[PDB]
């Protein structure tokens, strides 16, 4: 539909909003804990591993958990949680209206992605299967599982696709190729999907089925890698909010089915215009710095240029290696005690809705190519009637990945 | 901490004449953080102070500058006054000639070679075995940087520069001298010492010094110099821009300044098509740390991470030459961190006690007191030159 798909997307955030009202509800957080990005990222973990039939040593399988932080005597306190798997499938599916309802569990799973991909490096990963540390920019879904089906699998980008791939031929150099080959043209498929001119999808069919894959077919992914460093694939940007933002909004009497929700519009960039989230500052990093970091990953946006990133948002979108903040999530070991919570800056000034034959052929087109976000929006402008000129300071580095300092994933 | 303000006084002129010569070629931030851009700086002010060993225009020096453009690395050639570029050094410091802070510098570029460069072809020319690679500290070092770049030498350089002066057949024979007895104190057991003492001591140097000097080389493989740890030009550079007065604060090349100093490093470096950026990485740690020569095992206790050979390296080296596509290389932070800090009758006395021969704290501890002990493996290979690919000098 236009909007019976607005229905069902309003639908799927509704019940993820409903499922977080009552897991505060019996963990008995409080309003500000229950605001608490570290809080809702917990809950995402458990709902996930709940639902995970595939991963069902001294550890309980039918448990699950992890580290909540409550307000206690003026500070804040890692405390740890165990729930049964089954309760939090039953607790899901109350608040899904006993539906499995797995489209909002991939919808979170899509924001644990994004906030991968915008938050730790794959540097080392990316040279360890013979690609070049530049294709970071091509690194989108690269932490997905591979239980997010089609969803997951049109945000992973070209570079996403061509570790895979080579990871794969990689372990059957090893003659173990007999019977999952399916898989193997599927992936290629996906990746064929994503190339957007007939001589890459040309190249990209040669690699599907040469009955035994190896470091030819390797190199030719490494080619057609680099092939859209200059002309790109199209990847689908899935605007995912943690689940405390849809919470406080169905709490709020915010009604998602009957208003309709798309992951495209202005729906996102309205909602975390109101959002009120926190998140835990560790001793030395930018609160700031760290709300870009979030910002960025609600947009899916660590792959976009940071001047149309800058325009969009308002205040100006840096370079992951000039940022003084690590990840969200914070680890087990560390002193929550030593750190104090801190409003998100998530808010935007404007909204968007943005040796061979066939080798020869690529090399020309990269030689033709000459090197904006025309769909921006002020947020009173509903629908996209007037936009508006961007404003960039041209000198400003592109890429979210130059200069990179970040941690390895 | 008179030494340890000298030594303060002397990185504080290097860090000071590094943000001078950056806001006076107008490099931003990340251009700064380039290893390759403060080599040209470092070369450009060792050359101003040259015209002979220090190491077209004749009044003029400058190198190649990496700028970004339009979103990639972009090579501009600078040139400048000798005269200017000496002013802004003596500026640096106090309008004093920081003579030790150019050898600094020079002690950097000299130990970045010895972790990137392999001499086994001029070890061969010149009559010694390429095993002797060992001893090779210090061989890049221009023909007089006096007793500081003589420190650092490694027996096997010294007895490569004797045997080429004795190769070619007073004026040119203190020279000759100073070098007998420079290589005669860094031995040490009265046997080789005497032995320098008759090669030095000879009337017409010919085969049979040539032949006495390779014993007592290879005799350096077994009875085994000072170790200075000299950071690039940038690092300095940055900790005097962040406010850090290393005057009043002291440095030792020595202690833990440099390990602590590395810890906190924001540095960049260009990296070829095809090269690993842990391994460029590995590369600078062990230029930055003099470790070319020490054993890959403590290097890799030391750094927390494995410190493989330089035949097993994926890089060619940091300097970037004059025909490669710079605009197709891009920029990757480079890992300098380490894990902890730390600190022929004379011919058969030899012979017999060569077949008879059989410090690491955390960075937390400030001051050395409560040691670690070491925990290597020993299946890995000691000798960062085991199966060396590495392109000769």
């Amino acid at each position: 539909n236009a909007t019976e798909i607005r229905a069902s997307v309003g639908r799927m955030v509704g019940g993820i909003g409903r499922f977080y009202i009552q897991m505060c509800t019996e963990l008995k957080l409080s309003d500000q804990e229950g605001r608490l990005i570290q809080n809702s990222i917990t809950i995402e973990r458990m709902v996930l591993s709940a639902f995970d039939e595939r991963r069902n040593a001294g550890k309980d399988p039918k448990k699950t958990g992890g580290p909540i932080y409550r307000r206690r005597d003026g500070k804040w306190v890692r405390e740890l949680i165990l729930y049964d798997k089954e309760e939090i499938r039953r607790i899901w599916r109350q608040a899904n209206n006993g539906e499995d309802a797995t489209a909002g569990l991939t919808h979170m799973m899509i924001w644990h992605s994004n906030l991968n991909d915008a938050t730790y490096q794959r540097t080392r990963a990316l040279v360890r299967t013979g690609m070049d540390p530049r294709m970071c920019s091509l690194m989108q879904g690269s932490t997905l599982p591979r239980r997010s089906g089609a969803a997951g699998a049109a945000i992973k980008g070209v570079g996403t696709m061509v570790m895979e791939l080579i990871r794969m031929i990689k372990r059957g150099i090893n003659r173990n190729f007999w019977r999952t080959r399916i898989a193997y043209e599927r992936m290629c498929n996906i990746l064929k999907g994503k190339f957007q001119t007939a001589a890459q999808k040309a190249m990209m069919d040669q690699v599907r089925e040469s009955r035994n894959p190896g470091n030819a077919e390797i190199e030719d992914l490494i080619f057609l890698a680099r092939s859209a460093l200059i002309l790109r694939g199209s990847i689908a940007h899935k605007s995912c909010l943690p689940a405390c933002v849809y919470g406080l909004a169905v709490a709020s009497g915010y009604d998602f089915e009957r208003e309709g929700y798309s992951l495209v519009g202005i729906d996102p960039f309205r909602l975390l215009q109101n959002s009120q989230v926190f998140s835990l500052i560790r001793p030395n990093e930018n609160p700031a710095h760290k709300s870009q970091l979030v910002w960025m990953a609600c947009h899916s946006a660590a792959f976009e240029d940071l001047r149309v990133s800058s325009f969009i948002r308002g205040t100006r979108v840096i370079p992951r290696g000039q940022l003084s903040t690590r990840g969200v999530q914070i680890a087990s070991n560390e002193n929550v005690e030593a750190m104090d919570s801190s409003t998100l800056e998530l808010r935007s000034r404007y909204w968007a809705i943005r040796t061979s034959d066939m080798r020869t052929e690529i090399i020309r087109m990269m030689e033709s190519a000459r090197p904006q976000g025309r769909g921006v929006f002020e947020l009173s402008d509903e629908k996209a009637t007037n936009p508006i000129v961007p404003s960039f300071d041209m000198s400003n580095e592109g890429s979210y990945f130059f200069g990179d300092n970040a941690e390895e994933y």
